[PDB]
Order: C-alpha cells, then structure tokens, then sequence
C-alpha cells in the first residue's frame, strides 16, 4: 500500500513499523503508526484544510503551549510534507459525552490553564468574520433552509456581545469530548490545537457544554469548579456563543462536504439547533 | 400631639394642615401636608447610630446628589436627629408585584450607581458586618442552632474571595418600595442610608430576594443589567442572597432589643438563610 510506504519513509528520521492503522475522527488523514518500541500518531493536512488552518500558525502555538503541559507531545511537524506526528499515549482512555461529566475537577483545571495562561497564540478567533470567510469558500449555495433570514439573526449577535463586553484569551475552540484523554496516572491532556486561536473564554465554555449535550444542572455544577476572580462566567455569553458555534460549524460542514467528506446529517442537525438556540434566545 | 408640634418647629425654616405616621421598617417616618409642598419627616438617634454613620450619610447624599436618583434633601440636621425630604405626590410605590413590569427603568439605575465610580465613605464588609451585630446585641441570639448555622455562612468567605469580590457604590437595600414613580414618568431610588461600597452583586441579590423574583425574572433582569462595565456572577449572587438574610436577620434582633416589633420578620429572614446555605 502506497499510503502505508509514504508513513513508513515520513517516520523512519524518528527511529521498525510493524502496523498502521486507519483511525477515525473528523479527518481520514489520522493513522496509527506501531513500532517494536512506541506508538506513533501520523496526521496528514495537504489542500482542504489550508484556507482554514495556517500550518505555521499552528506550529507556533504548539511550540508555545508546550510548557503548559496540556496536550500530548509532538515529535515532528513538518508543513512541507503535511506531516504531523504525535506522542500515544497507550492505555489512555477518550473520553465521551458521558465520561466528560464525571471529570469536571480535571477539566475545570485545565481550561483555568489556558484561559488565564497569558499565552499570545497566533490567530484571532472572529466568529463573525469566521462566518464570512466560511461563505466566501463555499462554492454551492449553502443548502440551509431560510439562511438569509438565520445569517442576519445570527450578526445581530454582535452588537449584543459588544455591549457584554468580549474578552480576548488563548483558547482551545474546539471542546468535543474526544478531545480529552485521561492516561493511566489518571491526569487529563486536551488534544488537537488545530482550531486553537485568541477569543472569548465563554465560547471553550460554549463547545465544552454543547458538544456534550450538558444538562442545566451539569452546566451549574461545572461552572462552580470554573468560576474565579481570574475566570468570570457569562451565561448570556455562553448562549450566544453556542449558537454561533452551531451555525460556523454547520458552515464548515458545508464546506468540508465540498472538498469531499460526508458527515450525513451532521451540518443540518447543528444549523437546526442553531435556529432553535436563536428562537429560545 | 407632640409629634405634630416638634415636626412645625423644624421645617418652619423652609416655608401646614396635617401630618402622618409611615408604616414600614420604622416608626419614626412622619408625613407633613404643607400648603404648597409635601414633606417627609425623617426621625433618628439612639437606636441607628452605632448602625448607621448619619455625618457619612450626609457626604454620601452631597456625594451622589449628581447621579439625578433620589428625592431632593432639605435639610439634614445631625445634632437635632432629622432629616427632611421631599414627598412625591401621586407617586407610584413600588412592590414585589410592579417591580418585575420596571426592568427597562431599574436596570440602567443600577447601571448608573455601579458605574459611578463615586467613593462613598462606609465599606460593606458583610462578616465584619455579621461581627458587629453579634456584639451590639446584648441577650442571646434567638436563632435556633446559630452556631453550625454561622459556621457554614463563614465558610462563604473563602468561596467569595476566590470567585473575586468587587468594591462599589452601592445602594445596599433594594427593597421595592424604595422605588418611586413620578407621575412625570421617572423612577427615584429612595432610602440611601446603608449605602456603602460594596460587590454590585449585593444590589443584585437584595433586589431579586426582597421582590422574590423568579429565576426566569432574575434571567430576564440581568439581560437588562449585564454589560462590559456591569458583569454578573450568579454564584456571587446566590451568596449575597445568604449573607443578607443573615445581617437582617441579626439587625432584626438587634431592633428588637430596642423594643421594636417586625413579628415574625427576623426568624423568616433567619431560615431563608438556613434553607438558601442547604440549596447552595
């Protein structure tokens, strides 16, 4: 297999490959690279994603967050290659929608890291101009339904956060459950940077309570381990940035869908509850 | 009798057909019917001082006379135990129902007060403050099981030092009643005379408890209040809801050492406490 050799010549400069495995997510370019002596995460980026992410932005912030002590450890990042190849983290545990709710006084702890970290990440997170350059790279009419009206719903959202006042943190953008992996020791890292970018603390706040479907009380509860005098809580930003997460990430989908994915109903399940979160709002 | 006779003797230096006894949380409010004007007759002496600072009264209203919220003062007369306002004929008083219809007026009052960035002389310590009851009252305290019940307040110390505490002016007793409506159309915010510097969450917290706002009403509130220069802690608030039931319900003992009688005012105050700490 071609794909298996291009691994086995993008790794060799770190050593014995007895395995490669196809791994999931939300890109097939993540494989699984085993060795006689460690495991090797290998993750591809090549066209699709660039006008999405900057490579050597995202190189940047890794170099920066690494005293952090939060995500596993890189061992090469080469943007010429598209390689991207991470520390496994054997035995580890993923955690999900479920486990996420029982590891508040871990994940509290680590989103007070990065939120009061004073890191300066390259990369401004926008979430207005975020939707507007998610427009312009979709090619296709966005086949959601009454966008005009949702999108012009969706920007007076704006001025409200304006007046709420925005903060501006090193943030992770990107808190779907998966993202956390808890080692045998018990210590939680956060995983995949890829999104990572300067925004309001609130909307990690947003991604971490949406992606796993947090009940009201799970929200209290997790806020109470959050909340302090160097991390202030918004719940009326969290409920905006939600619903802009729901609408980006519906875009996105669109996108992604253009440059070949399928995510099923993925884009039009977020859209929806996007158009609900605006209608309860 | 008497009372009539001291009242035209001291607001004589500002010009009288009858005068009236207020209800409330004092006896010592009169109201004076004059030919052209309406007054109100504020009494204090023994029994508020060592609570209340009446000469950091006095600046605090010289202070925040520009802000535009209270009623005009007269005359504040220290060595003589009065003060003296103008009465707002025809005025609406508010109460726990016709506050929740005044959120578009009450928010940006607030707004003004905690962004005044006024220094107002009286910080509102609220443990130093519960401290201070417990000294000034002389019999026991009342309260049933005070010591385990004081013990979990005081562990609130801690919890609000972390969450952060804010120093403002504040209003401190924002029962409803101390809103006014003019027949004009203009709300004043009466009654300033616990103000002091506080956390804003305080105002905020007095004034979904003493109105007993839901919690949909205290969202729909807050939508009006928060903003960049007003933030909001719901913690913060849920907290300050304890701490106040707690204070009055101590300065409540206290009055009645006096020989004032709130009924059943203190121990309700007391147990909301009691039953706020249990829900926290």
């Amino acid at each position: 297999s071609h794909m298996e050799k291009i691994i086995k010549e993008k790794i060799s400069s770190l050593l014995e490959v007895l395995s490669v495995e196809q791994l999931g997510g939300m890109t097939n370019q993540n494989y699984l690279a085993k060795t006689t002596n460690k495991q090797y995460i290998v993750k591809f980026f090549g066209k699709g994603t660039e006008k999405l992410i900057n490579r050597q932005d995202e190189k940047y912030n890794l170099e920066l967050l690494k005293d952090l002590g939060l995500d596993v450890k890189n061992y090469l990042f080469d943007i010429e290659a598209g390689i991207k190849v991470n520390e496994y983290i054997e035995s580890a545990i993923t955690l999900d929608s479920t486990s996420i709710k029982t590891k508040f006084d871990k994940i509290a702890p680590i989103l007070q890291t990065i939120h009061t970290s004073a890191k300066e990440l390259r990369g401004e997170f926008a979430p207005f101009e975020e939707i507007k350059k998610y427009e312009s790279l979709i090619e296709e009419q966005i086949p959601y339904a009454n966008y005009e009206s949702v999108r012009n719903a969706v920007f007076s959202l704006e001025k409200r956060l304006a007046d709420l006042g925005v903060d501006r943190k090193s943030c992770h953008i990107d808190l779907v459950p998966e993202n956390f992996i808890e080692s045998p020791q018990g210590r939680l890292y956060l995983i995949d940077w890829e999104y990572s970018s300067m925004n309001d603390p609130m909307w990690d706040l947003a991604a971490l309570f949406l992606e796993s479907e947090f009940t009201s009380q799970e929200e209290e509860t997790f806020l109470s381990h959050y909340e302090s005098d160097q991390t202030p809580v918004s719940h009326e930003k969290i409920a905006i940035y939600k619903i802009l997460q729901d609408t980006i990430w519906s875009l996105w989908t669109v996108y992604k869908e253009e440059q070949g994915e399928d995510f099923g109903d993925y884009g039009v399940n977020r859209y929806q509850r996007a158009v609900k979160g605006l209608a309860s709002y």
